RNA sequence: AGCCGUAGGGCCCUACGGCU
RNA sequence: AGCCGUAGGGCCCUACGGC
């Protein structure tokens, strides 16, 4: 895949590292074909720091590279074979790119130590605000990054190599402990060294996972990516009345305005918020094939079609009354919301799984009765306790039922975000004729893959390391629900079977709670209570700026009207005032002077139509402006009592508990 | 691949053959998992009528059914080793299903055919306009097309089996004139026989390939994709003014409201239209890497960015003035335009190429100015013949530029519309020091991959195919453009090596003109002459009802100005009529009684905004009353006299000329 | 182990006609 | 023989943490 220069002389020749065929062609096509050569990888290369030899010296991209450098590598290497007196790293301006420089120079540090020494490593530096060089113009990345004469290269070096192996080991290593301690110590919520470059570069990475990626916010329990998807599908009016909408409409919308990445990775997202295995309370609405418990795939793209939930609408609502803040999108072109107005607690309801750098988040989800009931306890009690909590909130509620092994798991992850949960299958013990017995499982444990977990008790068979077991088979239809089947041999006690399937299958699988989430756009470890206190914090500032909106644009109307009232009551001399004008600012000014008009007013009298003029609009406009002031009252009432707002927040949060709560599927065996 | 039942009695077990994985996890979690089994297939398979035996035998696809049947195929078939009692054939609602179904008939009537002797397979009946299985819900999919009690399964019946054998090889075969006879002779613009199964589903998929895929309308010259593309970025104010839009937001777009098809195919169209080496007239205008001469592809579409060149703003111009007809696209939620205004003789202007069925399409690009001057020509005489209009259209002209090896070949082909013209790349001869010589290649032929050529003769240097080369060298740069070095051996005659390149290398090649285009949505052979008169008839009706719909409006829009005059004439026995009157509807009646308006009149009146009273807005009505009963006046003239109608035609077309004309790239050698 | 779920990145089989 | 351009269809490597 090597796009090698004409040149055979390396002291003059250089080697381009890109990510990928869609930055080698724009490099390729702006390059000197004499003297550079281009190298496109395949996205992440391999951590070398973690991987063993054997995987290193099988891996295609790193093979590539040392074919094409001519060296050699460790014991073996030899700078005199060099092919390129230049390797330059050009990955994408981004901080994925930045992730794949850590990654090169972690093989060129371990492998490729005298190449490093010799200063025959440089950094590339393309401009940022692009996705990518393939979104550049050939033209565009000669001048800036590849013309001799313009470029400016970061020459790469090595000052204290104590200092160096000490950085690669803590950055790149197997152990994650030092790397949360770097995050942790570091994070802020031409010529360049070696370990400076690796900690911003790996810092910038890490911060990046940790706040724009991989973890849930507390008030919506959404990451970017489903906050974007949801937004999107709100903006284009995707509503649960409205028909399906084309998935890669909604996939392409989202990817142009909201989140620069992977198709993939934004169709993915879609999919699993609209699989009813997935998610507790489901955030989509999908027509087609979306994908199955036998780790079946959705169907591509151009198959299905989405829109809206009906408790979407409650994650959305009242997004446009100033609410929430919006921020600028990744090019300034567009606004986004920072957070959802969040009207149920969704964190707690559909949970979250996330792989960040330094640290992970396994969040379970629950019953949205025993959510809501959860934090109308908590506030009318500050000081409620996690024993008091758990009268209301039993424990995680999956959406695939099953059974939960006792409170202790429970009562641990409540109390300190950190615990394991043990889920078991419903299954029963049945005859199946002639004096013989089966086992029937009807309810597998949450994110267990169903198809998987049949083959691997197949295996156990198979392999002689179960006994008593006969058949097998998948008996799940659409009209039976999930049913698995295992035959027992005549006169085996099944009991003993299932206790032996439930110790070496994933018939028992334990869930390990490890609640970590962004507050304040920080990662932490929260517990019950601290997870309820942030979304009741959230539910307040919500409803008292959706209160203060509606009072500004009530008093906004009420002004509005008071000046309508005036131009009815005056009508004459108003078209007087106007026909005599030559201009609308002309109109504008005599209006305000003469009627004791605003800006406003005056504008509002300009705008206003002749069918206005009719004889049931002057009982019309007093009929509103009466009814405004009643309601300017009662929202002025909300915030000067801070008991009232409180009432409202618990008055809403009962409405939504009444119209979505459910019954508890999971089974807290005691 | 195989998703098997459980049951193993074939008697009572049903094989469903699907598309792909899309259609077949709709198809996995629809079935009766205990008799019904699945075989999701990979797209169109291999043709049996076609394919030389041992690639057959070696096919994945074939594999997978036969392994899955379990009677071996031709003489060694064994319908005892029968794995399932029904071969179901379930291919999308789509005209490729169609073709996909008479693929696997073929492979079953010449490999399996006691199989069909049997009645074993058949042919289920999905629900039409979805894109695939995978549209369809689970419990859709089970209650329409695969559940027993509901069902409507065509069994295939092989009734004459010397009938059989000749349908087989007239539509599945190599001799292409038979096909393109039962095409022409049949086209139009519970037991199943397998002769008329063929027959309507290749003649289905034929007919869709010829008249809505494959060629250019003569009037647009586009493909339905490439209409639906610029179509796409019209209805998306994507021109050039405007900023670079993502190609995933364009691609989306275009696929979910008019494209039913793979977003590869939407992609791949959009970019060949940007390319200046595939265009003679870029159509699309790319902001990042759009691919080569040297066969590299552009970026993937997440990285890309597109608009409108300026001269497509030539093909869509005045297209929402009732220039041209709409029709409803493929689902009946939006409307497409049939053809483009296209205000440049586009099909002659970029040419066309394009694989049909039973035919095929190979137009080669023209001169904008010869082009038009030949358009020009003719329409100040009909009876012109193809040498008159051959002195304004000397003949194609390349992108690539070039040469071409005289008129024989051109004129041949203008006439009959099929003709072989001869190509060549711009090379010279040239010193290079000591007394040696080189071979520079500037310019290449059409169509031809540079890097794939220079292969070619390094492969014959290697292989000693070819005498006196030194050297092989391609030393383009965006700075220099195409520039190739073949270095020759002092002493050696170097346009000896030149011949020889031409005989042995894509250095030359012919271009085998073959002007098939869609005339009255009918494919047909059309000579130069021919392709011209249907652009002007064209341009006549654009022209003719862009003028009929300017009259309409500016006669409704002066009948509102009218009403205006009016009120602003009367404005106190106005404002007194609908001040009297107690709603909008008694203020309607009055003033059309009052002042004899009709209901268009009163309701703008109704309307109108105050701020309309002022002097500088009573005047702006009156202003551009005056102007449009000039136009209005303008408009008549030309309905009034057909020539000045034709001199409009003339004079549009001599401004795009004097606006897009070019120099001729492609130099015609006598 | 190798899986979970957001991220980086690309490749190859088939049909169809007319030219070589 | 195999390329040209709209069409049908899908796979596999990589990072990252916890168990
Ligand atoms: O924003 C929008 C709007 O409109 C759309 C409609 C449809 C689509 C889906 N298109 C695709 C699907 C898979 C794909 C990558 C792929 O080609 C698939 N694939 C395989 O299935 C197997 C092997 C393989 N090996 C290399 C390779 F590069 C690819 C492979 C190619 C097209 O990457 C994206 N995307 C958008 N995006
Ligand atoms: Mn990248
Ligand atoms: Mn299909």
């Amino acid at each position: 895949k090597l796009a090698d220069c004409s040149s055979k002389s390396p002291e003059e020749c250089e080697i381009f590292l890109v990510e990928g065929d869609s930055a080698g062609g724009s490099t390729k096509s702006g390059r000197d074909s004499r003297t550079q050569a281009i190298l496109p990888l395949r996205g992440k290369i391999l951590n070398v720091e973690k991987a063993r030899l054997d995987r290193i010296l099988n891996n295609n991209e790193i093979r590539q590279m040392i074919t094409a450098f001519g060296t050699g590598i460790g014991g073996d290497f030899d700078l005199a074979k060099a092919r390129y007196h230049k390797i330059v790293i050009m990955t994408d301006a981004d901080v994925d790119g930045a992730h794949i420089r850590t990654l090169l120079l972690t093989f060129f540090y371990r492998f490729m130590r005298p190449l490093i020494e010799a200063g025959y490593v440089y950094i590339a530096q393309p401009p940022t605000g692009y996705k990518g060089l393939g979104e550049m113009n050939a033209d565009q990345l000669w001048e800036t990054t590849m013309n001799p004469e313009h470029r400016a290269l970061l020459q790469v070096k090595l000052e204290d190599a104590i200092e160096a192996d000490q950085t690669f080991e803590m950055l790149m290593g197997d152990v994650v402990e030092n790397r949360r301690q770097f995050i942790e110590d570091n994070a802020v919520y031409n010529e360049r060294n070696i370990t400076s470059e690796m900690r911003e570069s790996f810092l910038d990475y890490a911060m990046s996972v940790i706040v724009a990626r991989a973890l849930p916010d507390v008030r919506d329990g959404l990451k970017p990516v489903h906050r974007r998807i949801l937004y999107g599908l709100n903006e284009q009016g995707m509503t649960p009345d409205k028909s399906y909408k084309k998935s890669a409409r909604i996939v392409g919308d989202v990817m142009g305005k909201y989140h620069p990445h992977g198709d993939s990775s934004i169709y993915e997202a879609m999919v699993r918020m609209a699989q009813d295995f997935s998610y507790r309370y489901p955030l989509v609405d999908g027509q087609g094939n979306f994908g199955s418990m036998d780790g079946d795939g959705a169907a591509a793209m151009r198959f299905t079609e989405a829109r809206m939930t009906k408790i979407t609408l409650e994650l959305l609502r009242d997004i446009n009354k100033d609410t929430i803040d919006f921020i600028d999108n990744y090019d300034g072109n567009e606004r986004e919301p920072s957070v959802l107005p969040a009207r149920f607690p969704n964190l707690l309801a559909n949970g979250a799984s996330g792989i960040a750098v330094g640290m992970a988040t396994n969040i379970p989800p629950h019953n949205l009765t025993e959510l809501i009931n959860g934090v109308l306890s908590l506030s009318k009690n500050p000081d409620i306790s996690i024993a008091e909590l758990m009268e209301d909130i039993e424990g995680p509620d999956f959406p695939t039922a099953g059974l939960i092994l006792g409170k202790s798991g429970i009562r641990r992850a409540y109390e300190t975000g950190r615990g394991s949960i043990q889920m078991r299958s419903r299954a029963v013990i049945e005859e199946r004729g002639g004096g013989r017995q089966r086992i029937v499982v009807t309810e597998i444990p949450f994110q267990v893959n169903k198809a998987r977990m049949i083959e691997k008790i197949a295996e156990l068979v198979r392999d002689k390391k179960i006994d008593g077991i006969t058949d097998l088979r998948d008996e799940t239809s659409l009209r039976t629900g999930v049913r698995v089947v295992i035959d027992v041999r005549k006169d085996a006690n099944a009991s003993v079977i299932l206790n032996n399937l439930y110790k070496q299958t994933p018939l028992q699988t334990s869930f390990g709670v490890n609640m970590i989430a962004l507050v304040n756009g920080r990662p932490k470890l929260i517990n019950l209570k601290e997870a309820l206190v942030h979304y009741l914090e959230h539910q307040k500032t919500v409803v008292r700026r959706r209160t203060q909106y509606n009072l500004r644009k009530a008093k906004d109307r009420a002004h509005i009207l008071e000046g309508l009232r005036i131009a009815l009551d005056h009508i004459d001399e108003i078209i007087s005032t106007i026909r005599e004008s030559d201009t609308d600012k002309v109109a504008m000014e005599s209006l305000q002077q003469r009627f004791k008009l605003s800006e406003k007013q005056a504008q509002a009298i300009l705008d206003m139509r002749l069918r206005r003029l009719t004889g049931l609009e002057r009982d019309k406009i007093e009929a509103e402006y009466n009814e405004l002031l009643n309601y300017i009252s009662e929202l002025e009432t909300i915030l000067a009592d801070e008991e009232v707002l409180l009432q409202l927040v618990r008055d809403e949060l009962t409405e939504i508990r009444d119209r979505f709560g459910d019954d508890r599927r999971t089974e807290i065996q005691l």
